[PDB]
């Protein structure tokens, strides 16, 4: 539809256009959209047609907006349009906001399952284990068996996210970022059941970066609160801009000076050039040692080349760092705001395709009529509108 | 009253409107407000006719703007309206300085004697203790009887404080903070003094939380310092803003790093989760050690772990916190100067209700007349009125 | 020529009025320049006379542009003007972005085996070595003598630079910055080269920082990524100002305090001025001890001047530091965007200066004709024109 | 005057008013100041009458606006008025920037002496000490007896600045700062001498802080180089503002839990208020040890009061400074650069002071005449004037 292909372009006032049009004349009520019903005392009760939600038509507006590229003109400001922008409210407030408290209240409870099933594995080696017939491993084994089905559950939801929409490796890491931290959590976790059922002990390489992804992922559900949720956004797009960047200036001049204070190094301990770049990456941290070997020749080159390394990385880069943060918070402090918007309205879609089973208030606010009106005839049963509400403006 | 009904909604300009309202002629000017009595060159004394001060009416303007529950709309800007805005200004410069710098070199008393009460404790077990005939510490039993009292006073007025306005726990951590930390401080004082006399030696601990609390309780006192006190509220909001929201960023990176860095540790010291939450905490501060253990397997598995840590938390959260606090000073710049403003005005109005039984300075800048002209009769001996001065502005 | 002469004082308008002149009359199309020839439906195609690239004209105006001595008007802006500013971006797009990556690829194979050819060097004493006849180091001997082929190539490039345009060693380091860079990495090569068969083992030291200087080289490559590249140019303008300003006064605190340190310690290992001149410089970085010594009089003083050092140059210096980067970025932030447009074009004229002897590409977005009419006869074969494309703009 | 009484209050266009008005009619040209005299083509040449100069008038304008309170309204934009700010840059220009860099020449190896002085003092007890035979020594006794000569220049320099002024001990730190600081560390150079000759070894002390004082006052001559002088100027205003205030906040948190840390240790080496003192300094700079101690009972007590330490001050008020630092340099960016601009105009005055047997060039560009027309008579012969230069503005 044009509707659609507003949206699904980005041209924004269009959009403005349709879903707001007015008019009060025989044979074109019924081409009205913005239903003023209710035009009483200061506040403007109006009433909206609402072919736009998912529940009223295939490959319907929401889900368009939602689902885009991110090379649109504005996705993030096509929900701020008075018909949508209270519909999710309404949606998120009366109905999706329990929902969603409660995985996050699963998901909380997935991870200190997970969590105690692995700080309590056995030391013995050669896995897998029989389990021992004191009543304490069973919680054990029943806390394996339950983290598992975690990974089970992350690994079909996350392919069945893709084998829909199918971002083409461009826009998955780009705009679907934060839902492939739960499929490769999950990932991990499977790659650890198969190593420890082909009995070698490296499965808990991959249990942990299964753990260390799944706590770093309870970050996802800082969304459903304002306070928190657009922080987390600025999180992650200082990752995907500010080290992108930044570390391969920094690795350029750890890489650069450890290779060099290798080369000076005759021989001992730290002639390697492993050894020498954690030395090297301790001065980031604050725990660099400026004396950290004699074995060389030429101490006055040595102690240049450490000089040079820190004044030019832990003064200098470091602090660019912090500048450079800053100057590009203010330009995302706004359009941030935007992205936590838009993450809301997918969990709001995303529940709809999931508790569809019962789907009594996949409906929003009204089913009924405002219109009483056609050129073809009756009209006082259909356009299924949106109760609205407004504000004096004198 | 609509005086006080536009104060406790915040109405900003309806206030304005009344404090200042004028009328030359007969029947109207006891009608008026601003009485311009000396309209000479160009300075323009001015008297207001003051129903507005604690001491004229009950449930007074001052009182309810000062005691409100920040929902409002402007409690910060109604008073700067220029009746109040220099009457708390005469007021403060006249009557209050003098009795808020006694309390602040009272309090500066209490903390020292509290100090070497403590820090002259006795290190022999099983308390309480016999107090020597040696004339050393009969200081000590002496101070440390004088730290019970303030313990004591602040208890009652941490009391008759919230028996009086009941901030309905929602409130209370919102506006009434620094109020609840002399509670607080005075509640550690006395579980400090049960534990003493019930002979357990877990009193110090109370005691040593009754003093770190008691000395950052000295920050209070820098409200009546403009310099030092808008710092101090700075201090305050980022507290308030940047720590429920950064803590619990920080907290998942710890305890997800630190949970998955202990399962990969397979005994030894550090096998514990407390012991390793520890080490990678380190990091923060600027004493993390990379190699602080070798007891397992997989080091390349520990290594990123700590190195994705330390990017993740060391220079990239760290310092994004250093942004968001700039990118936020700025927004509090100038809503800050108003909350000391309104922190003042608190303290002036407190002091007259601990300071009534001498109330002849009381009242503020004039009691006698201004109007001399009513429709009911004479008005040469009423309406209270405040002297004020103006500028020349042409 | 007086267009020329626009360009190389930086008159900003004029060179806009020229390039882009209009006249459809008789006798004067052949003295206009902007040929609009395709005034279609709303793309506005049109052709430009083109003497401006440098393949028309010699000491033509790229190069004019281009070559500036960095003190005139606005030499960042003079490139913006619309023909120009696509014919850089056709050039880049259709023929250099192949031959920079070329390059690029080329210096990081340079640079890994000049790593290699150092990180293998012989520790037996006593410059050359005989190669031994196993297979291993006769690739240390190939890499030894490619990594010299680079000193070579370096040396001659960077004097058939100078010996072109001679920047008289005020604009040498002013804006032909990252050109000395390449030339002093291989100054250190060839002195390594020297010494290498002189005999002695100091060549060792030319080798390490003709090695760190070339390793951090790779960031000139940045240009060609605007990503990148914007970026790596304030990592230049914070060098050349914030390190001249900064340190200064950093090392008057540190070898003002160092010094103040040395007299007070009597005697000891720390008794030297350099030894106690890393003890004060480790505070910057976070590894500073307070009690680092003991063999002095007067405990007091030694621990005032360490905390007069700390709070002067650890908490107050480095913290100015992260400010006035900050501040000066936003200064930055559009300026920097536009030496980075400079710093590619200059590459791009750099390569038909090289790629001279295949110059079938030399020409740009045509040769034939736009005019057919001059007073003088026919025009329809001459004035080289290059094809543009417009807008909309309603 | 009126005029010095305009410029003694700061009232700004008043001065612009009375140092640039024109008249052309008989017996008003005598009456009027600015004397275009070379009206020609766009650069207007102009003559101004120039009873401003101190070598015109006793309590003269510009020794006015330089010694003021630093409570006027703006002191810092009266010397932008075009006659003074061209005759300050043309004093400086010609005559005294070869004196003041010859003053930082001196300085610069007064220092360097007053350093080898008291780096090679001797290590034996007993001072003062016999000079020995060896002409080692004697360079050592010439050392001691230079640097003394100057703790005598700067003490009468800083008596007889203020022995005029008498800036009344609010002024003095105020706005003479850095001119107390040489008059401080000549303090501590004398008592120095006293001790030396009083036979106590504690001199020693006092040449260190008048050492340490000595080359951090080599600061004050960045003041003749814009691009650091105006750098060194938010450094000392920096000082005066974020270290009263700063470092009262952080010295209550310090202060507190430093006292709350020691009574919950029970005994042994950190059983001191002032061993633990330092030991939460620590924490501030990067080497703050968390196991630091175990004799107490009560870990848990311990290590939250570290830890609230270290949340509070060190992840909190120093990222808290470097907001605030910065938040406030971009208010000090526009008014540092006046500041700098007074401060040069007090050393070209100071210098007139001085060099005063040399007045040769005490008058600036011209003494002969520009008027030639007075009420009275002649006036061809008087009012001293000074040659200026305009642009062209069309
Ligand atoms: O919306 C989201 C935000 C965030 C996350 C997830 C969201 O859905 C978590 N996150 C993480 S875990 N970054 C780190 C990845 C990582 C972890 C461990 C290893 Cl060993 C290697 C790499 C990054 C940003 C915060
Ligand atoms: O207006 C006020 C400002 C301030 C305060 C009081 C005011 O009235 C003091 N303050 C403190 S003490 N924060 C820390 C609380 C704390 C202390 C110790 C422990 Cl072991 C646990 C928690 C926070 C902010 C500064
Ligand atoms: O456009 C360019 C940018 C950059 C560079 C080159 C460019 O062409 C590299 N660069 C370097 S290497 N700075 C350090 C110099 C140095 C290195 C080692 C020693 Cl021991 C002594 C001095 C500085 C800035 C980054
Ligand atoms: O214009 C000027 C600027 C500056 C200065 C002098 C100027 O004239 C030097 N300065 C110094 S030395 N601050 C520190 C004082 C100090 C030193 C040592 C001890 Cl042990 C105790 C106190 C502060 C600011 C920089």
């Amino acid at each position: 539809t044009p509707l659609a292909l507003a949206a699904s372009s980005g041209k924004i006032g269009v959009l403005a256009y349709i879903l707001q049009r007015e008019i009060h004349e025989p044979e074109c009520r019924h081409l009205s959209r913005k239903f003023t019903e209710w035009a009483y005392g200061p506040v403007h009760s109006s009433l909206y047609d609402l072919s736009c939600i998912d529940t009223c038509e295939k490959n319907s507006v929401l889900e368009v907006i939602a689902y885009s590229s991110s090379e649109t003109p504005n996705r993030h400001d096509m929900l701020l349009v008075e018909p949508l922008n209270r519909l999710l409210q309404d949606k998120w407030d009366r109905f999706v906001k329990r929902i969603f408290y409660f995985n996050f209240f699963v998901y909380c409870l997935y991870m200190i399952i997970f969590t105690a099933a692995a700080y309590y594995r056995p030391v013995e080696g050669l896995p897998p284990y029989k389990l021992k017939n004191t009543v304490g491993d069973y919680f054990r084994v029943t806390g394996e068996i339950l983290s598992v089905s975690g990974g089970v559950y992350f690994f079909f939801r996350g392919i069945q996210y893709f084998l829909q929409r199918r971002p083409s490796l461009k826009s998955l890491f780009v705009d679907s970022y934060s839902e492939i931290l739960f499929f490769v959590q999950s990932l991990f976790m499977l790659v650890s059941v198969v190593l420890y059922f082909s009995q070698r002990k490296e499965y808990v390489a991959s249990m942990v970066f299964s753990l260390a992804m799944g706590w770093t992922n309870m970050l996802y559900y800082t969304r459903g609160f304002q306070q928190m949720g657009i922080y987390a956004v600025m999180i992650e797009k200082m990752i995907l801009r500010d080290l992108c960047r930044f570390m391969f200036v920094y690795l350029v001049f750890l890489f650069g000076f450890s290779t060099a204070v290798v080369t000076l190094i005759e021989d001992g301990k730290y002639n390697s050039l492993y050894s020498t770049c954690l030395e090297l990456f301790k001065f980031t941290i604050g725990m660099g040692d400026l004396e950290f070997t004699e074995n060389y020749d030429f101490k006055a080159v040595f102690i240049i080349l450490l000089l040079a390394y820190v004044i030019l990385t832990y003064i200098l880069l470091l602090n660019m760092l912090i500048a450079l943060m800053g100057e590009t918070v203010n330009k995302i402090a706004q359009e941030s705001k935007n992205i936590w918007k838009l993450q809301r309205a997918i969990t709001i879609l995303d529940t709809e395709k999931s508790f569809l089973k019962c789907m009594r208030k996949a409906f929003r606010s009204g089913k009924l009529l405002q219109v009483g009106f056609t050129p073809d005839g009756k009209d006082d049963y259909r356009w299924c509108f949106r109760v609205d509400e407004v504000n004096w403006t004198t």
